[PDB]
């Protein structure tokens, strides 16, 4: 029956953003003897690694993810704009890139492929990031991502580990970017329909890093693959505080709400929120709990900062031309604490 | 009547054996990257196309590659190292020094588990440490195909990068590891050979090419660049086209596995040996029989350096190599005619 390309249906069914479990992770390496040096300043563990030579501090991260729409160009921009995130997190400044290609050549052709770059190069333009190679490898399922190095200007990065008590958490990008991609994978929404969000995923965190720098944050993260609560934790968990988060104060997508009661999520929701129930304290209904943990993709910087700072901050974001949400505040007691 | 109920995970059966044609050929990829309206900057000295990105600041010189592959071996310490090994020659084959690296792993957790992917790590890490290279972080994604490697970012000493443009007429072409690894792993994926079978190869495919880059930095080699899944000919074509001469291939001088030649005899060779006989078949010069063309198209693994040095250099190539510990093969010389000679 049924009176352009489709991407997503090339993705295993109902996922998450692709990767594979979270703290967990980290904590496997954690086990290993590692070789490092006088120069490494912050060795896996935080959204980039961090190295000093000739004294410059550069940074140094990368990321890959299958497609988030099914337009190529906008996932080529999208995917773009989510590895350089990382740079921004730390605050640092990127500098230049190599793009990872998996993609097969009868799957597809070199036409969609062509489009994909495309979209990164216009937005690694923006960043004004210079791509200096790559690799392609022949892959039934498609991705696409970069690994980018960069510079923190004057010496100052910011781990996820700096955070007090007392202190204001606040993010810049909605979340529920998860809902709506699987949405779009089951065809019950276009493009069209989520224009801001998709605007929001091409977003380069450049302006959130000025801000966040601006108002002398203590931490900072970006919220992507582990939802917000993940993301959250991975503060708590390196500043050894807790958090307390008001649902009703995070900024989501209405149609991440509509379709999220209607049961309608990737899997990795799911994951991310089994992961954290091991922390949380929460007696909110799971609806909200899988919207909080849902996977997002290109997501806002999330960090703290002290309300004194509060006084510049709708101005400075405001010249910036970037949004803040007030979530929550950090806590003493090790837990996340969802109200 | 006796079942082992313990678990087997064969790293190579989960490999796919694609049923696509390789469309992009030795130097394509940097060709249609040309019709792209590329951001750079007056630091980028060197761009899409050589064995890695080549980037200045404040007088130093930075390189930049990365790299991954499905695996090439059964054991997942083996397959991790190789794995760096792969990754961090393209930085050699630029002149330069690892310093450090990022881990991109692509695996399913449940058509493996995590202890495998522990041994995959512990590999790369233990080959990083040889090479003292840091990690400094990665990503790991669910993928059907297991899949590994890493981006590495390097440092050339004195600013000398060697790229596979600057060869000319007249020059010696000498290779630092031997070839065929792509015929052993088709018969290791067949299951006609074991690990056993192959373990000059393995030593070869784990070695870091540090050595093979300090000899051809002693003898001021004109152009480099490594062998990998082009095979020889493709690879020495790089140089050939980015150089705009052409080469004389001596097929008794190149240095390859007597078990490759078995193999390739039998047919037990992968389809991208065709696939890059294919790709320089317009500028190919030969009567030889044609299993030693395959053998010569036969994708490699963590190969060889291949780099072009001036005739007066033999002088010092043996004492010079000796003295480095490194082996290699004189296997031709640059010539004229825009053509690719074998032999
Ligand atoms: N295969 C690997 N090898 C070494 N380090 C790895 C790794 N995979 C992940 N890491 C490190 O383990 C931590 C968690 O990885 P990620 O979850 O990818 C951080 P991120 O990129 O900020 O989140 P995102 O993947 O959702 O975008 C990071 O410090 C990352 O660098
Ligand atoms: N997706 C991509 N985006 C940008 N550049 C890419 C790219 N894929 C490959 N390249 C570049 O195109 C040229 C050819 O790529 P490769 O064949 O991967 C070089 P190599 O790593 O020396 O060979 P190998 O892959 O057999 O190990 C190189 O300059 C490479 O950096
Ligand atoms: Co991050
Ligand atoms: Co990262
Ligand atoms: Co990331
Ligand atoms: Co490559
Ligand atoms: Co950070
Ligand atoms: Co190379
Ligand atoms: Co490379
Ligand atoms: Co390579
Ligand atoms: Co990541
Ligand atoms: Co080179």
């Amino acid at each position: 029956g049924g009176i352009m390309v489709e991407l997503l249906k090339l993705v295993r069914s109902s996922g998450c953003a692709a990767k594979v479990g979270p703290g967990d992770l980290q904590e496997i390496l954690k086990g290993f003897n590692i070789y490092t040096d006088e120069s490494t300043l912050v060795s896996i563990g935080d959204d980039a690694g961090v190295y000093e030579h000739n004294g410059i501090i550069w940074v140094y991260t990368v990321d890959i993810i299958t497609p988030v729409v099914n337009d190529p160009y906008l996932w080529g921009a999208i995917s773009t704009a989510n590895a350089l995130s990382d740079v921004y997190a730390m605050g640092g400044i990127p500098v230049n890139a190599l793009a990872i290609s998996c993609f097969n050549n009868c799957e597809l052709d070199i036409e969609i492929f062509r489009e994909v770059i495309r979209g990164a190069l216009d937005k690694l333009r923006e960043a004004k990031t210079v791509l200096l190679g790559g690799h392609t490898i022949d892959d039934k399922e498609p991705k696409f991502g970069l690994s980018v190095a960069g510079i923190c200007p004057e010496g100052k990065y910011i781990t996820q580990s700096g955070a007090q008590v007392g202190q204001l958490l606040i993010l810049t990008k909605p979340i529920g970017t998860g809902i709506l991609i699987k949405g779009l994978k089951e065809g019950i929404l276009k493009e069209e329909d989520i224009n801001e969000a998709i605007e929001n995923m091409l977003a380069l965190n450049d302006k959130a890093r000025n801000l966040m720098l601006s108002l002398d944050a203590t931490a900072c993260t970006d919220v992507t693959g582990f939802g917000l609560l993940g993301h959250a934790w991975n503060i708590c968990k390196n500043s050894n505080i807790g958090a307390r988060i008001f649902f009703e104060k995070v900024p989501y997508y209405q149609l991440s709400e509509n379709l999220v009661k209607k049961k309608i999520y990737p899997k990795g929701a799911i994951e991310n929120l089994n992961f954290v129930k091991n922390y949380l304290k929460s007696n909110l209904d799971n609806w909200k709990l899988i919207l909080l943990s849902d996977p997002v993709t290109s997501g806002g910087l999330l960090f703290t900062i002290n309300k004194e700072k509060l006084e510049k901050i709708d101005e400075t974001a405001k010249e910036l031309e970037v949004n803040y949400w007030i979530i929550g505040e950090t806590i003493a007691e090790n837990v996340l604490e969802v109200l």
